[PDB]
């Protein structure tokens, strides 16, 4: 029915990375939807849209996120993750950072991602649409196969969950015990990002390498109640799920070794897609040639330095194209 969306987002230069040449190494072509990448001897590839290294934050929402949104209120099942090697913007692009000082309120900081973004927008859009409804988020990341819960306000933060098979979901699965907090209004959404952002610092002194090595799950479930011209109860429910996976140059990497697996499976149309052998690939096995609209944001870096991934990344995504997933909403 419906192919997955990928697009493309390089960086600027960081401070690490030297460019020798006058004319840049990745050309970025918005227009014509092109990434065009010096190996005068290149590789283009064209994606659904392509955002340039001076793609500011507010342009990624509004391009990409905008859109997707809308299909959560009719209540499709969506997800966005991002994509490519540590250090391209994976989590810049679907969390944001925070300007110092306190410049900016959290509503106007420019540096601000799509998750804090969205959250807001979620209520800004249902407050003035008549809709009856409720928004509760959880925070997932997936670790050497194990799952943490970063917004849990009490548990240690090395307490893990268990995952088991949804007897109402064909495809999905319940995680257990996973906080799921009630956002009532935008005033309650910082607290709740700051608190996920803390907990997951404690994790990071638990666990080697976990900014690169996890995967992290943000959902947010819209529960909708729209009484109907005919007097029923029209209950649908649109769930946004934004995915922050494993830097892509890495059982530590046996889910994103598998998300490739289950990709190349669905791309070659090979009958069995190993979904089951991944955690990741268990939550997100309705994403991947289900009943839910993907789109993938694919992170790359300009630069000579690390052009190895940058191409890796490129050509992994473009496959991914190739994908078809057949919507459905939730009543
Ligand atoms: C789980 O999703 C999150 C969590 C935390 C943040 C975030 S950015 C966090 C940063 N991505 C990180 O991983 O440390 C925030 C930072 C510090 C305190 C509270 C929140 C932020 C929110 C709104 C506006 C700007 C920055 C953004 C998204
Ligand atoms: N689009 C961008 N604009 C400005 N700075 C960026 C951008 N993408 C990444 N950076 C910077 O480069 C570094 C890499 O970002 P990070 O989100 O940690 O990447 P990842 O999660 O993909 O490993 C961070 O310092 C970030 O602020
Ligand atoms: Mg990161
Ligand atoms: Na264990």
């Amino acid at each position: 029915m419906k192919n997955i969306q990928v697009v493309v987002r390089c960086r600027p230069f960081n401070l690490a990375e030297r460019k020798a040449s006058a004319h840049s190494i990745v050309e970025c072509d918005p227009v014509r939807k092109e990434v065009s990448v010096r190996t005068s001897s290149r590789k283009t590839y064209t994606f659904d849209m392509v955002f340039g290294a001076s793609t500011k934050q507010i342009d990624v929402y509004r391009s990409v996120v905008c859109p997707i949104l809308d299909e959560v209120i009719m209540g499709y099942n969506c997800t966005i993750f991002a994509y490519g090697q540590t250090g391209t913007g994976k989590t810049f692009t679907m969390e944001g950072e925070r300007s110092p000082n306190e410049e900016y309120t959290w509503e106007e900081d420019p540096l601000a991602g799509i998750i804090p973004r969205t959250l807001h927008q979620i209520f800004e859009k249902l407050t003035d649409n008549g809709t009856e409804f409720s928004v509760k988020v959880s925070l997932l990341e997936i670790y050497n196969e194990e799952l943490f819960d970063l917004l849990n306000p009490s548990s240690d933060v090395s307490e893990r969950l268990q995952m088991f098979d949804d007897p109402r979901n064909k495809r999905g699965v319940i995680i257990k015990g996973l906080e799921e907090i009630t956002v009532h209004n935008k005033d309650e959404v910082y607290q709740i990002l700051e608190k996920g952002a803390a907990k997951r610092t404690t994790a990071a002194t638990l666990m080697n390498a976990y900014s690169s090595r996890s995967h992290s799950v943000f959902s947010v479930t819209i529960h909708m109640k729209e009484t109907t011209i005919d007097g029923e109860e029209l209950v649908k429910i649109g769930k946004l799920n934004l995915v922050d996976l494993a830097g892509s140059e890495n059982n530590i990497n046996q889910s994103l070794l598998t998300l490739g697996r289950v990709i190349t499976a669905l791309v070659e149309r090979t009958p069995h897609v190993p979904y089951r052998e991944s955690k990741l690939t268990r939550i997100l096995q309705d994403s991947l040639g289900g009943r839910t609209r993907t789109s993938i944001i694919a992170t790359i870096s300009p630069a000579s330095l690390n052009l190895e991934e940058t191409l890796s990344t490129l050509e992994y995504a473009h496959r991914a194209k190739n994908i078809l997933n057949k919507p459905e909403v939730n009543q």
